[PDB]
């Protein structure tokens, strides 16, 4: 029996149903663009469960006993079995609004509202947007356009490792006891990513020292000429607040969204140009006692996190977010030194990071 929850499934990167899930992911993305939250969620849960299968679907009989597969989803699977393609996903790929939204939001600093605004102005290409003399761009969008080609190219593991070295070298200069962990997709075993994310924590730093680290590290990189873009969001973390009730919980830890200059010489790969590459990097600083909750939240995937929080609420009467775990029956906050302890508190078998690709 396959569970309806991604947190009770092992989802590895050997996806045997990419033909089905690529189509479901496109339909889910279109429903996000069309602001249809419900239809989006149904396609995301169906795609997620098929990603967990240890075999490819080759007939409709193979879908028996699989949860999260409604009639609409089963019609899409049937169509792919029939001709090897999804007519529904093909129509989304050829839709002008979908194409514009994907293209415009591929720029760093451009979200749903700006993409919609540009579309309703009649823009269809990034060339026409950039060269327009009436348009006004945010500092984030300026960086997004300036380093577009580098940011649209996939970050590989030798590059992520080169960034990790830079992060660790800068961090230990100001906090020598600090623990730096690469999170996101690369922690889950992915070969590529659009960015490189890190969690930083220190067992001996004060509240002030931990607040100043991201400012010190970014000033050091600015001095070294490696900081191409920097936005530091101060913490809004509340030590004694109950965890979030929301479907998608907000992270209140101090964080920064960066673009770093990665010199080619620092990358130790199998393999020209300007000799450097712009890399999107996110840094998160958390208090030492909350490191397991933050690690669990930042490792992902987004679907794994949604189902973890849904399972905690609906099955265990517990409240989980990136900062804490609260037991509503015992009326106590639950402590954890590792992700394993969080899973044990929830009554879940431990799911390895490479098994969280839901
Ligand atoms: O790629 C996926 C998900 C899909 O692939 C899928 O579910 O199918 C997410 C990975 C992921 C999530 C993040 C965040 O950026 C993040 C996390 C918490 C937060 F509060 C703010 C930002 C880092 N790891
Ligand atoms: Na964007």
């Amino acid at each position: 029996k396959i569970s309806q929850y991604a947190c009770q499934r092992r989802t590895t990167l050997n996806n045997y149903n990419q033909l089905f899930t690529d189509a479901l992911d496109i339909l889910a993305e279109n429903d996000e663009l069309r602001e249809n939250e419900g239809s989006c969620l149904a396609f995301m849960r169906a795609s997620s469960v098929l990603k967990s299968l240890p075999f490819p679907i080759t007939s409709m009989k193979d879908t028996e006993g699989i949860p999260c597969l409604g009639d609409k989803v089963k019609s899409i699977i049937e169509g792919i079995i029939e001709d090897g393609e999804s007519s529904e996903a093909k129509a989304v790929l050829n839709d002008e609004r979908y194409k514009s939204f994907k293209l415009f939001t591929s720029v760093f600093g451009v979200g749903l509202k700006t993409a919609e605004k540009w579309f309703r102005m009649g823009f269809r290409t990034l060339s026409k947007i950039q060269s327009d003399k009436s348009l006004r761009f945010t500092q984030m969008q300026k960086a997004g356009f300036l380093y577009y080609e580098d940011l649209v190219s996939c970050v590989n593991r030798p590059e992520a490792e080169a960034v990790s070295m830079l992060v660790k070298e800068a961090v230990v200069t100001f906090l020598p006891d600090a623990l730096v962990t690469m999170t996101g997709g690369f922690r889950r075993g992915k070969m590529t990513g659009h960015d490189v994310d890190f969690l930083i924590t220190s067992p001996e730093a004060t509240e002030d020292e931990e607040q100043q680290l991201l400012h010190k590290v970014t000033d050091f990189w600015k001095q070294q000429g490696l900081l191409l873009y920097c936005d530091i969001l101060e913490s809004t973390f509340e030590k004694f607040k109950q965890p979030s009730r929301k479907v998608d919980a907000l992270d209140h830890f101090q964080k920064c969204f960066l673009i770093l200059k990665l010199d080619h010489g620092r990358v130790h790969s199998e393999k020209e140009g300007k000799g450097w590459k712009a890399i999107r990097v996110d840094l998160v600083m958390c208090p030492y006692d909350r490191r397991a909750f933050a690690l669990l939240g930042w490792t992902g995937s987004r679907q794994f996190e949604r189902d973890l929080r849904r399972y905690a609420t609906h099955e265990r009467k517990m409240m989980l977010d990136n900062h804490a775990l609260y037991d509503r029956t015992k009326r106590v906050f639950l402590e954890a030194e590792s992700e394993e302890e969080i899973f044990a508190h929830l009554g879940l078998d431990y799911i390895e990071p490479w098994e969280r690709n839901a």
